[PDB]
């Protein structure tokens, strides 16, 4: 029975994920063993993966897929960072809000609501 | 804030993910849009993202750690697939037993407990 699947970045600097995902999304440092950091929402999810052919709408894959709770202020905590947005925000035929951005590792960020 | 991290991985065809996610490791598709395909588990964790100078014993960084309940079941369906493994089982300095193997699309997949 599998219950979490969490995504691992590689970086010489776990550090660098503070700006990101830290300030701007709001998750606390959870475990910190030096060589691993881990930041974690107070909430609280289903383990899930997802096999993708593209972002949808014609994008590329992101390669994560963050719901947030409150777009509109994340969105503006993005813009307030000085962050580039590469796509939308577009509220998506398949009912979510969503935008997507690079984070500190060039990964491609999706944010997305309900 | 955050209410879900999913990671996604990009592949012509997700049906692909069946064999691993689905057949090996009990989480089946919770959703199929087709163009993208959600494998899922009725367990539930805090959302989280790690970010990793390597993946621990000197081991490269794993691009998924999956935490499952009974590490001796994974263990033998990963041997009766016969799905080669990377690393481990091993148990660590930092409280688990995990071992490495990859998937259908070539990410290396931490299974520990
Ligand atoms: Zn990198």
């Amino acid at each position: 029975a599998v219950r979490r699947v969490v995504a691992n970045i590689a970086t010489p600097e776990p550090a660098r994920a503070q700006a990101f995902y830290g300030d701007i999304l709001g998750m606390p440092v959870a475990m910190d063993h030096g060589w691993i950091v881990t930041h974690a929402s107070p909430l609280e999810a289903h383990a899930q993966v997802s096999f993708a052919r593209e972002g949808g709408s014609g994008t590329d894959v992101p390669d994560l897929s963050i719901e947030v709770d409150n777009f509109d202020e994340v969105h503006a905590r993005i813009l307030k960072a000085g962050l580039p947005i590469e796509y939308g925000p577009v509220t998506e035929a398949w009912g979510v809000q969503r935008l997507f951005l690079r984070d500190p590792f060039g990964k491609l960020i999706n944010i997305l609501s309900h």
